[PDB]
């Protein structure tokens, strides 16, 4: 019997976790680049485009080279520049393939005959 009631105390948690955190190490990833190749053309060797199309006909598809002949003809009509038809050619055929045809264009046969103008050769003698 006869209580006194010891009242509510006011402590709490205080031995809390360590608060430190990392930002250690490094990070990064990427790649970007651009490359090409070019050479001048001497006058002596022989590589006209209308013959070049007949030398790749074994290496192209018939409706794919039908397009090339059309894109080359509208270059001649000044609808397009030479370099712009070449930029839409090297996506169809390829400039490595172009290079590999040059040696065959240098293998090609030719002739430029004339019909026989002179046939006389008999004896020039006189005073017989």
């Amino acid at each position: 019997g006869s209580p006194e009631f010891m009242g509510v105390t006011l402590e709490g948690p205080k031995d809390l976790p360590p608060q430190l955190e990392s930002n250690q190490g490094a990070r990064g990833s990427g790649s970007a680049n651009s490359v090409g190749s070019s050479t001048t053309r001497p006058k002596s060797p022989w590589m006209p485009f209308p013959t070049l199309f007949a030398a790749i006909s074994h290496k192209v598809a018939e409706n794919d080279m039908l397009l090339i002949n059309a894109d080359y003809q509208q270059l001649r009509d000044k609808k397009m520049t030479r370099a712009e038809f070449v930029r839409k050619l090297r996506v169809i055929v390829g400039d490595d393939l172009l290079r590999s045809t040059i040696t065959t264009l240098q293998n090609q046969p030719k002739s430029k005959e004339i019909p026989g103008s002179i046939r006389d050769h008999e004896e020039g003698a006189g005073g017989l």
